[PDB]
This record gives structure tokens, C-alpha cells and sequence, in this order.
């Protein structure tokens, strides 16, 4: 779970990093996701392998018997985890502020699209005229003249079409990257939480350690 | 696709009717959808009587009628054109406040991961109770205002192709005249 | 939640119900979600009441200080296997709706590509027409049964992208349902363990595993 | 419109490009798109250039090369886009399929996972499996539902494309038998031809 966590941002980082003329709030979760996969990840990964490391010897000490070496791996757990919960809502408010982004998008192609009707819907009567059809020549300027008036208001929606589905996929993905995050705070805060709680007594403890080594 | 698009009006309606309890601009939607549904539609099934009466009453004399038709036609068109863009109007509206309870989801779920966190001491178990209840709560709305919304978008888009059918009738009567 | 999930999957039936000319997956939900709040949501409730009414009674009698666990405890797994079932098949009829809608999308890309076939004739027999402005008249009738097939298709298209959008929108609402349900699964099956601790802690030594029987009937309450 | 379809194709292709350890489905329309950009688009450039000079102006020997161009870009680009709108069928039946498998995994992981809610290691480790499990077979689904996310948005600029070039492949056409026959329509039509492009 650490693992594919890990493994799935690091897929997703290629294809963020993917994306060219995005708003800013999206050049902002580009940079971050860079650092994580970079800085943040490999940090993670070496806290596992010291968790692996100090929960191998304490559980044979624990098994023969039937604190000192907790400390810098609590350290480091702990910052894995505030690193990682900030990195994150980082990108949580940046999502946020490109679903608004989203939406005003939406309203803009609400004008370009509904102008665009009028004219497309006064050339579909000027392109019937023609087709049945002095009446011909009566016809021609204003044909084109509409027929350049849709072409243009077709490219500035084209254009935003374009905007909303880029912003749309990018979104697909940085929030696809927090689901992802997430399940790796949570883990992590997991075995935060065990690093804490460590005959009854070794007992007790050696669970501790066995929920560590499963986690 | 004029009595396809009619139809599937008349189903939308139904659905966007169930909902009960949604914000200011989901109410006024359930209302104009009513509206088309109950008085406008009829008008739209009229003048295709009507349209292929005339229609009908030309291909016998090939093999006045024109004026009393074509501004029925062209007021069915600017009817339904103005009814259209002002549901358009609401359904942005309704995606503001779902970004917003986007936004207060993501709010109250920082608080619970928190307290969550820490649960995992009546205190804390209250605590994040209420903030799971809570959470649940703004997922209810977001989903029913999802559901609602995808209604009232398919609702709006089958309205356009009446729209483009209802202007494309007219442009006929248009030139005949 | 348990209380909060019954309101939300109280208020999506009637909108799950709204929905006719379904496929028979779609059919069966419907009728499933319809059990759900008549039968299940009620018992829900009535074993809601009676583990916090346990829950009242041992609690008092432990900052004090069997039976009456047997009756709470079958209605809670009889509670949760009812209910896992129910949702069960939810799950499985919503796989379904998912493959009918990809078949859904491989047609309209049938009717698509003849859609487009048509289109051409109808230009092509638009070719032919120039020439003839060099049987004008015969052309009109072979211009009408293409211009006639070509409204059929973009009919056919049209009937089949609402039953898309149709479908789509039933799957929104469904899987909410879904979402919620499980939302239920999750407060019951913990409501049924704890209540499976209990009978086994009350099962000197004595006031340690009555402080804890407290804490399962303390917890017992925040979560019912 | 034509430039506007090229470059949200071009854009949308970098990112399909960078889609990797995805199905054979997936790796085919890598392929395809790539081809696409660096083929057909050209090409449409070309004639759109062509079809402007030509249209600002022995014509049917200046028609005779740009028709079958035209005729010939449209053509590739159906094949293209027709073998995108399969492969883009099949991929969403991978992801239907990868719902279903979930749905048969985590219905004994709610089992076990209730179960954890000797002993506790039996518990744990089977719910470790079937956690991870699952927690795959959803990378996969983000990963794909983001691929189809794109070669739809590529699939749907290319048809906007398609389209027009078929739009303007029909005009040269009209064009064609109006100058052969009428000036006046010629007229009315090398003017839509200079809109289109």
C-alpha cells in the first residue's frame, strides 16, 4: 500500500508535468507534485526500510525475552507525515480554486454557444435559399457575410472547448495524485500512530511490532 | 427527433420533480421545467399538426395559411430560446455551490483526518462522530445536487434540439413565403 | 451516520423511482432500493433503539457495579446479512448498466459511421444534380428517400444518445444509493462487534474488565 | 477552427505519449496519434494553404491536384480517427471489466477487514493482500479513465476536424461543376471555401 501509493504518484507525475498553458493554480500543483516524487517519496521509502529495520530486531528480542533507537524514527515519521499532509492540502486548494476556474469557463461558452445558434441557425435559412434557389445574386454578400459570422464564433468557442478539456483531464489527474497521497498519509500517520503505542507486557508489544511489520 | 426530443422531455421532468429540499436556483428550474413540460411542449405538439396540415395541403395542389403559422412557429422558437438560456443560467449557478460544497467537504474532512488520526477518550470518539456526520451530510448534498444537475443539463440539451428542429421548420415556412 | 445514510438513501429513492423504460438491471435496483427503505431502514432503526436502550441500562449498572445481549446481537447480524445482500446485488446490477453502456457507445458509433455514409450519398446525388443543370425532375423523388434516410439515422442517433444520457444519469444516482448503503454496512457490522467484545469482556480482575465493558458501552452509544 | 483542432490535438498527444505500462489497447492509439500529428496534420496544413492561394484566383487543372488532396486528407484522417473509436470502445471495456473484478475482491475483504474489527496475524495479512490488492486494481482504473479521458478529448478535436475538411472537400466539388457548366455560384462558392479555411 506504501508501495503502489508510491509507485501510482510517481506514474502520474510524467503525465502532470505533461500539460503547457494551464492557469497558475495548475503550474502550482505541477511544481509540488515535481518535489514530492523527487524529495518527499524517497524520504518515505527510507522510513520504511528503518521501520522494517528497528521492528526486525525488537520483535526477536521481544520472541528470546518470552526505546533509545524509537526516538530518530518517530523524528522521522513525523515529518514524513506534516511534509506530506501540507504538500497535499497544497494541492487539495489548488483544486479547488480550478473547479471554480472550471465552471466560469463553462459560463463563458454560454454566450460563444448560444450567439453562435443564432447565427448558425440564420445561415442553415440563407443555405436553404440558395440550395431552392436575381434571387441568387440578392443572396450572395449577406450569405457570406453570415457564413464568416459563424466560422467566427465557432473559433472562439473551438477555443474554449479546448481550454475546459485540457483543464478537465489535468484535473483527472492531480486529483487522481490526492486520492493516491492520501492513502499514503494515511499509512504513514498509521505507523505513527504504532511508533507511539510501543509476560503480558512483551506480549503486548510484540503485536505492536507484527502491526508495524504488516503496515 | 422533434417527438424524440419531446418525449425525453417529458421523462427529465419527472426525475428533476423527485428531488425535494435543493437550493434557491434548483427550485426555480423544477418550476420552468414544469412550465415547458405543462403549457409550452402542448404548443410545440400543436403547431406539428398544424406545420404538416399546411404541408399536407400543399402536396395535393403541387401533385393565407402561411402567416398564421409561421409566427406561431417563430414564437414557439423565441418561447423555448429564452426558456432554455434561462435554465442555462440556474444550472451554472448550481455548479457554483457544488464547487462550494467542494469546498466545505474539503474543510470538514481535514478536521475529521485530524481527529480521525488521533482516535486511532469519549472525547475524541464524539468528536470525529460528529465530524464523520457531518462529512456524510455535505456527500449527501453534493450527490443529490450531482444528480439533480446532470437532470436538469439533460433536461436543457434535449430542449436545444427541439430548438434547432423548431427553427429548422420555421426556415422552411420562411422560404415558401 | 447511521441516522444520516437512512435520511440520504430516504431521499434518493423517490428519484431512483422516477425512472421508466429501463433495462431490467435498472428494474431491479429499483425494485431492491424500494425494500431497502420499506423493510431494512425501519429495522435498522428498531435495533438502533434497542442497543442504545441496552446500551443506557448496562452502562448505569457498570459505573455502579448477558440475557438481554442474545435478542440485540442476532437482530444486528440478521441487520447486516440482509443488507450486505441487498447491496450485493446493487453492485452487480450496476457492473451490468456499466457494460450496457459501453454497448450503448458502440452503436452510436454504428449509427455514426452509416449516419455519414448517408450524408455522402445525399452529396454525391448533389453531383449528379449540377450535371443535370447541363431528369431534374426524376431526381427529386431519389432526393427525398436519401434525404429521408438520412433524417432517420440522426433519428436513431438522437433516440440513442438520450437513452445514454438516461442510463448515465441512473448510474449517478444508483451508485450514490450504493455509496451511502455501505456508509450503513460499515456502522452496523461495528455496532454487531462491539456488541461481540462486550459479551466477551463481561464474560480484582473483575473492576479492570468492567472498566472496559464501559468502554465498549460507551462507544457502543457514540456509534448508534 | 482547422489551426484550433491541430493544436489541441498536438497538445493532447504529448500527454497520451506519456501514458506508460498501459494495455495493448492503450499502446496502439499511442501509435496512432502519434502518427496523426506528425502525418495527416501537415498535410491539412498544406491544403488549407493551398485551398487559400488557390481560392483567391485551366482552373478545373487547378482544381484537379487540391480535390484529390483535400479527398485523400479526409480519407486517412476517417481510418485514423475510426481505429481511435475502437480502441477507445475496447479501453472502456478493460475498465468496466477492472470495476467488476474490484467488485468480487472487495466483498471478502469487507469480510476479513470486519473480521480484524496468531489470531490478529491470520487477520492481518490476508487483509494486507486484499487491501493491495484492490488498492491496485484502482491505480489502474485512474490511470486508464485518465487515457480515455484523453484520446476522447483527441477523438472529438479530430472529428471537429474531419468535418470541416470534409465540409471544404465538397465545396471544391460544387466549385468544380459550377466553373466546368454558374459564374455567379462559382463565386458563392470559392467565398465559402475562403471562410472554411
Amino acid at each position: 500500500i506504501l508501495s503502489q501509493s508510491i509507485a501510482n504518484m510517481q506514474q502520474a507525475e510524467a503525465t502532470i508535468q505533461s500539460f503547457s498553458g494551464l492557469p497558475q493554480n495548475a503550474v502550482n500543483i505541477q511544481q509540488n507534485v515535481g518535489e514530492v516524487v523527487a524529495a518527499l517519496l524517497p524520504q518515505v521509502q527510507t522510513m520504511q526500510q528503518q521501520v522494517l529495520a528497528f521492528a526486525a530486531r525488537l520483535e526477536l528480542q521481544l520472541t528470546q525475552q518470552l526505546q533509545q533507537e524509537i526516538a530518530p524514527i518517530q523524528t522521522l515519521t513525523a515529518q514524513t507525515l506534516t511534509a506530506s499532509q501540507s504538500a497535499n492540502d497544497r494541492i487539495t486548494q489548488d483544486n479547488i480554486a480550478l473547479q471554480r476556474i472550471g465552471v466560469e469557463l463553462q459560463a463563458t461558452i454560454a454566450g460563444l454557444q448560444s450567439n453562435l445558434d443564432g447565427a448558425r441557425q440564420e445561415l442553415d435559412s440563407l443555405n436553404k435559399k440558395k440550395l431552392y434557389l436575381p434571387g441568387l445574386i440578392a443572396l450572395a454578400v449577406t450569405l457570406t457575410q453570415t457564413q464568416n459570422k459563424v466560422s467566427s464564433l465557432e473559433g472562439q468557442v473551438n477555443q474554449i472547448e479546448g481550454q475546459i478539456q485540457r483543464q478537465q483531464g489535468f484535473l483527472g489527474q492531480t486529483t487522481a495524485f490526492s486520492q493516491q497521497f492520501g492513502s499514503l498519509i494515511d499509512r504513514v500517520s498509521k505507523v505513527g500512530n504504532t511508533i507511539s503505542l510501543l509476560r503480558l507486557f512483551f506480549t503486548a508489544a510484540l503485536t505492536e511490532v507484527r502491526t508495524l511489520q504488516v503496515d
